[PDB]
């Protein structure tokens, strides 16, 4: 049942506060700070929600097709996404950082929290957060959760492709 | 049921990480930075848990900021009878802000009664995690309270004297 508190704190202490000014920050960046000869940053906050709760310290180390470009002024980061070796999209991207509690609990023997318990709580965190965001006034076509289970076959999943599928739905 | 996730995250993402080096940080302060007469900073981390979930933006005239704890934690002096009666590392259990904000958000369907119950369960769950945790070695004290004038300094001093 840890997922409920994780989802509510993440929304009420972070997403609720950053989503209202996000569009204005992206528009300011695109007009005044972005380099001339490249794409504009897309408008939504893209949140990576790996169901395995594996949150890396560097997105480029997780996928070489996701490259840091800049900080979004006014901490959020802009990345370029590659496909077939070329630039395919630019967006504000980050992980659902409360998943780190679920990961750490699965590694702490006193929690009595298995990998199966972790997966169940990650799914509940995603479901609860989606329900909150659906009813939230701050979420106005400006946030997208990217929840994913990684197949056993490495070749059948690309993190950059997962973000690109959502970005192309804009 | 939000209290469980709040307690586990607060422990596993913060208390578990800061409690092992806390007493060394307090010893550094007491030996090299503390210039008060018999004002050694107490050894434990004191965590304010207002059961009403009211966390102010800056931590009572009898509680006065002294310094940042080197190596963000803050040291305060506690006054009693107008004089310094103790010094400690003091801070709020910041996850209570989720419970307060939920009670202020109609779509959460979370009443003041639900809030109080979750604040008490957060305190109990956190105390139990800390009791079984290898990082809490007589170094973290939870100060849970409710208002009846209330004196926050008197609440902290009771726990300081218990150390
Ligand atoms: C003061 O006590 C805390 C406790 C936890 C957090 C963050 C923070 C986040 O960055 O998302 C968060 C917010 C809401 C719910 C859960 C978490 C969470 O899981 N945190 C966290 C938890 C664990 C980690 C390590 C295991 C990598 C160290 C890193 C980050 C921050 C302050
Ligand atoms: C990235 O997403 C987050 C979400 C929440 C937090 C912190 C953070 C804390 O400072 O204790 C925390 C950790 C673990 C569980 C809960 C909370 C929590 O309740 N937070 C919080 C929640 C709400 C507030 C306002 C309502 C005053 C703005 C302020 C702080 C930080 C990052
Ligand atoms: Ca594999």
């Amino acid at each position: 049942s840890v997922a409920h508190g994780l989802a509510w704190s993440y929304y009420i202490g972070y997403l609720r506060l950053i989503l209202p000014e996000l569009q204005a920050r992206i528009r300011t960046y695109n007009q005044h700070y972005n380099n001339l000869l490249r794409g504009a940053v897309s408008q939504r906050l893209y949140i990576l929600l790996p169901l395995d709760c594996g949150v890396p310290d560097n997105l480029s180390m997780a996928d070489p097709n996701i490259r840091f470009l800049d900080k979004l002024p006014q901490s959020n980061s802009i990345y370029e996404l590659l496909e077939n070796g070329q630039r395919a999209g630019t967006c504000v991207l980050e992980y659902a950082t409360p998943l780190q509690t679920l990961f750490a609990m699965s590694q702490y023997s006193q929690a009595g929290f298995s990998r199966e318990d972790r997966l169940e709580q990650a799914k509940l965190f995603c479901q609860t957060l989606e329900d909150i965001l659906a009813d939230a006034p701050e979420s106005q076509n400006n946030c997208r959760l990217i929840a994913y289970q990684e197949p056993a076959d490495d070749s059948s999943f690309s993190l950059s492709q997962e973000v690109l599928r959502h970005l192309r739905q804009e």
